[PDB]
């Protein structure tokens, strides 16, 4: 079978320009669309984010990966460190928004079921829960080890932000104030857990037990705060990467089983609405 892969050209609100690919199966068609949301510090063409989009291809869904408008990708595909630096909550938000909005416009030209299922890695889940909220019709949540609180900085880290007026953080980059000022300033409508709390839809938490950036204990808070609708799944061993090594040249047990974990959930989904 062939998997395509179609460039797209999209912009928010702001006019930012977004860049993304759409991954797809013809044979497949009409799928479910799934878009993949990274954390501030990744790109859309690093890591295994191309291998995770051929593979949710070769299973049946449309498959959706983007680089926030303010991510630093200006010519290749970081030249834009002035952007990066202001990447903020609110414009990765409106960046996925655009996104969400793009495939549900006419402009989408890849035949779909019209079923939206969001999955987020890391920054990336934060922003897919919150998005999640703020539109139903998103149908279906997974995160792939999510942070459960976008308040990361340290006391010290925000002494020097507010000293500085900007901090750096590993390749060391620019954050800016901004950044910080817009989730204090928007705490409550950014509040990870309260925002899951609210759900009523299918969550899946795929998280590994050896991961040092984003422990299993915030996967757990996740759970804890929406037991109803969640579903925890934990791989034995796996670190924030699922032990993917950089350059990615092969796949590991610990991201198969999370692709697998992942397409299942989704599928059964679809399923359930067929059986009704």
């Amino acid at each position: 079978m062939k998997v395509k892969s179609k460039p797209l050209t999209l912009y928010n609100v702001s006019g930012d320009r977004i860049t993304a690919d759409v991954h797809f199966v013809e044979s497949f068609l009409p799928a479910p669309v799934v878009i993949y949301s990274h954390g501030f510090l990744g790109f859309k063409d690093w890591g295994f984010i191309p291998y995770v989009a051929e593979r949710f291809a070769e299973n049946g869904f449309v498959f959706v990966r983007f680089n926030f408008s303010h991510n630093g990708i200006g010519e290749n595909p970081i030249t834009e460190f002035d952007k990066l630096a202001k990447n903020t909550i609110s414009k990765q938000i409106e960046d996925l928004t655009a996104v969400i909005e793009y495939v549900f416009s006419d402009e989408f030209g890849v035949l779909n079921d019209g079923q939206l299922f969001l999955l987020g890695h890391s920054g990336g889940g934060g922003i897919s829960i919150i998005k999640a909220v703020e539109d139903e019709r998103v149908r279906a949540l997974a995160l792939w080890a999510s942070i459960s609180t976008f308040r990361r900085y340290s006391k010290h880290q925000i002494e020097e932000l507010e000293k500085n007026g900007y901090i750096f953080v590993r390749i060391q980059v620019k954050i800016e104030k901004i950044v910080y000022d817009d989730f204090v300033e928007n705490s409550e409508r950014y509040d990870i857990i309260k925002a899951i709390s609210k759900l009523k839809i299918p969550i899946l938490i795929v998280h590994g037990t050896a991961d040092a950036i984003v422990p299993l204990a915030e996967a757990e808070k996740l759970r804890n705060s929406n037991p109803e609708y969640t579903k925890l799944v934990l791989i034995s061993g796996a670190n924030h990467l699922f032990n993917v090594k950089h350059p990615m040249e092969h796949s590991t047990d610990q991201l198969d089983k999370a692709i697998d974990e992942t397409v299942l959930f989704f599928k059964k989904i679809i399923e359930n609405k067929k059986a009704d």
